[PDB]
């Protein structure tokens, strides 16, 4: 029962420190790429995130090796997943390209060293100023998400006398029109492509789709890819062209729970279900029914960085609350542990019911043998971590003390830009472990002077 | 059914421009305190929030008037609701005090002009550095939320040789142990107070509670206040002391849907359900069963600023999507309108299923007669506004065009500090309408340079 959950969770804890490519233990402390995380959290003020460049490289290798059966594959990291400049730099130095989701993301990618021919710009709202900036910078692709936005691409490319390179985003009906804001209908692809061919400064490269995020099955990718391949094949015949590419988007899942033998990915997508190899096998099998020479573009986000960070947060308070009966005798006790990170720091734990493994990094070799509830510091009754090991309860060593460092694993995707300054708690610093195992700060914690510098006031 | 929902929504629209103390129309445009909001959105880049100092002043009056039967009432604005400096300054100018929820909130309240004796510091995690800053600045109250924290208050007040003024937060059990992280158990209040009396530099002023947010009935306040009052009375007798105060927290709701004849506040807490007068009557009646002279502290947040801002966002794209059967016949059309604000700008619309009235501010006098779906700009399938007029559908004029300005009303509570830079879209500017009806920018939109300046990297060559 609960004893079996505790035994299972401690087997997973032992696997973290005795088999996991990312982690070790030393002096009783969790280590990441040889870096003692208790020690690291004494150097830098908690809470903060620490990223591993080695793990980013491993994730990228998994993705690229998955596509070995198709040589002409181009990989664009979805920078909305994490765009801290040192993280983008690690990804650039690992040899892949970048996908951007706003004018400022395009600019960041250019400023960290991605060339224009290494950038894809996606979005449902690309205003004229956004489009002008992208076209002026010779981006590899600007997707086309609506007919309205295409009229601006035609007009602006003519004004600049510069070619805009596009893919037409189609969303296959695998309710789409009522639940999917993005893309054109499949029915609209032929006429849209026809008109693009006639535009003097717009070049049509191919079609685009994106299935979703943390997808726990391969069938959605296979079916959606087939829709895109069949339409690509047909339009090549109808229009008398050969497409440069097909862009199949992202959505390769990451394991957030590892004990797959106990999990159902279609009911709980914290279990990853498929691997990068499964995603590639499905995509390539469909593309190769049409062409083996065509370029396949992919836009993985979560898979590049998700497993490659840990959130380190200090236990900063504790209390016991007790439910009493009618005679004043104890019914049960609840042990609350408060950490210095809440949902303003780790937003998806609250807003998207996201699970992350939690361990006492200061006592990582000790049995996690006590049921606790884990709270954040925000003055808000809802700011505690509800996605526990058993219901809303977590497991930590009974020896846990204030001052210990708690780690949340798999904290590298969609965790930095989603932070807030609610309660005027600062957004976190971020540390990078580089390929040599050395650490450096890559984002400062917001200072007080940051809290008010955006405001205009006299004091 | 749907036709009557449409009729009702347009009745609500006419009430905004006819009988709402905040709004008017001019040239077919929504106006706020006489400021044309279509025009304002041509001066400042969208999306942005606009606050009304007159409406904050009105809300503060409603709260203060509600407590007229208890002269010794102190009102502390819960600054976690909105701490833009110009907003805090307006609240200080209106004559009330401030509640703070972190060290930086305390610091900004002091830097905008609140005296230490006008500030309450609350929290479940007050680290030694936070407590030292608070004690050094002679705050009116620091709540005591745990026995662990109390040990630090004793040690730090001793180090500074400065009295720390405290209230003991109790969570009335009205499952509390499993679901309420804040406060002590009632059963722990007596010994905690006993310890405090013996500490040389800690001064016990009373007990504290906070019921919750957007509470749509008076009974929870009455029941919880009675628990706190009963224990206050008992501890005066046991300990032989006279408390200075009781702090009953916040929770006054704001109307987010106005047609109370069509709503049940107990099933849909977007309907307010009670007024500030009902809150005061409930609290005061319970306190006066104990003492009529003791000071009552209240900590309203949402009610101070909620109705006092509008989010202005430009329609930036449009498309029609069509579902076909397997033989190419139309099943339905969906008209999508895309605005330049998404959940990174208006977080509670997504994360807390919060409803805000949506109108076309550029066509405020035109019938809102077309069902549409309203999407944001984030490259994320879930970034569209789900809390519609009917299910996930909203109503806008059929002739809505790209370039029109959409207003979300009642956007003044918990909407600024909760923004993010997801997708590297900037957090928004904020405009203030002062008492004379004039406008000024009080918060800039994040620039590209602001956004990259937190990062440490070598500029590529
Ligand atoms: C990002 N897609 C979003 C991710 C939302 C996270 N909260 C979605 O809703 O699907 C995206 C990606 C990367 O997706 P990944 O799941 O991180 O691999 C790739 N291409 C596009 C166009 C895209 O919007
Ligand atoms: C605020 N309490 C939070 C508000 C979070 C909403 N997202 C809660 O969950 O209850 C608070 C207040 C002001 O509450 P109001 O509802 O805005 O009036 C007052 N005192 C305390 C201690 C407090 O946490
Ligand atoms: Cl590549
Ligand atoms: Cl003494
Ligand atoms: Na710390
Ligand atoms: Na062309
Ligand atoms: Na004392």
């Amino acid at each position: 029962m609960t004893d079996s959950i505790m035994q299972n969770y401690n087997q997973l804890r032992e696997q973290v420190i005795n088999g996991d490519r990312r982690f070790q233990h030393k002096d009783g402390h969790l280590c990441f790429e040889g870096v003692d995380l208790d020690a690291l959290a004494r150097q830098y003020p908690t809470p903060f995130y620490v990223f591993s460049e080695p793990e980013i490289i491993r994730n990228i290798h998994e993705i690229q090796q998955a596509f070995a059966a198709h040589k002409n594959t181009k990989t664009f990291f979805a920078s909305k997943t994490c765009s801290v400049m040192g993280v983008l730099k690690a990804i650039r130095d690992a040899g892949i390209c970048a996908e951007a989701n706003s004018q400022y993301e395009v600019r960041k990618c250019l400023e960290i060293g991605f060339r224009g021919d290494q950038i894809v710009f996606n979005g449902v709202v690309k205003k004229p100023a956004d489009l002008e900036y992208a076209i002026a910078n010779d981006l590899y692709l600007i997707n086309v998400d609506s007919l309205y936005e295409l009229e601006h691409i035609d007009a602006i490319s003519r004004k600049l006398k510069k070619v805009a390179n596009v893919c037409v985003r189609v969303e296959p009906n695998v309710v789409t029109a009522f639940h999917a804001k993005s893309g054109l209908d499949l029915e609209q692809a032929e006429e849209t492509c026809r008109r693009i061919l006639a535009m003097p400064y717009v070049h049509l490269r191919g079609l685009h789709m994106h299935v979703g995020d943390q997808v726990p099955e391969s069938e959605p990718f296979a079916k959606a890819t087939k829709v895109l391949v069949d339409e690509s094949r047909r339009l090549e015949e109808v229009l008398g062209i050969k497409f440069d590419l097909i862009n199949v988007g992202g959505g390769i899942p990451v394991p957030y729970k590892y004990d797959d033998e106990n999990g159902d990915p279609l009911k709980d997508n914290m279990y990853a279900g498929i691997t990068a190899q499964d995603f590639a096998d499905a995509v390539i099998r469909e593309v190769h029914k049409w062409r083996t020479d065509v370029e396949i573009c992919i836009e993985p986000g979560r898979k590049v960085t998700g497993s490659a960070a840990v959130l380190l947060t200090e236990v900063s308070c504790e209390k016991r609350k007790t439910n009493y009966d009618l005679n004043g005798n104890v019914e049960c006790h609840v042990e609350w542990k408060f950490v210095d990170a809440g949902y303003s720091v780790l937003s998806d734990s609250q807003h998207f019911d996201w699970f992350f493994y939690v361990y006492n990094a200061s006592r990582m070799t000790a049995a996690h043998d006590a049921w606790i509830k884990l709270a954040g510091p925000l003055c808000d009754g809802g700011d505690y971590f509800h996605m526990g090991v058993k219901g809303e309860e977590f497991l930590l060593p009974k020896e846990t003390h204030v001052g210990d460092i708690v780690a949340f694993l798999d904290a590298g995707a969609y965790t930095i830009e989603s932070q807030t300054v609610f309660n005027n708690r600062p957004r976190t610093g971020v540390v990078m472990i580089d390929k040599n195992g050395d650490t450096r700060l890559i984002r400062r914690e917001d200072s007080y002077e940051d809290m008010v510098k955006y405001d205009i006031y006299l004091a």
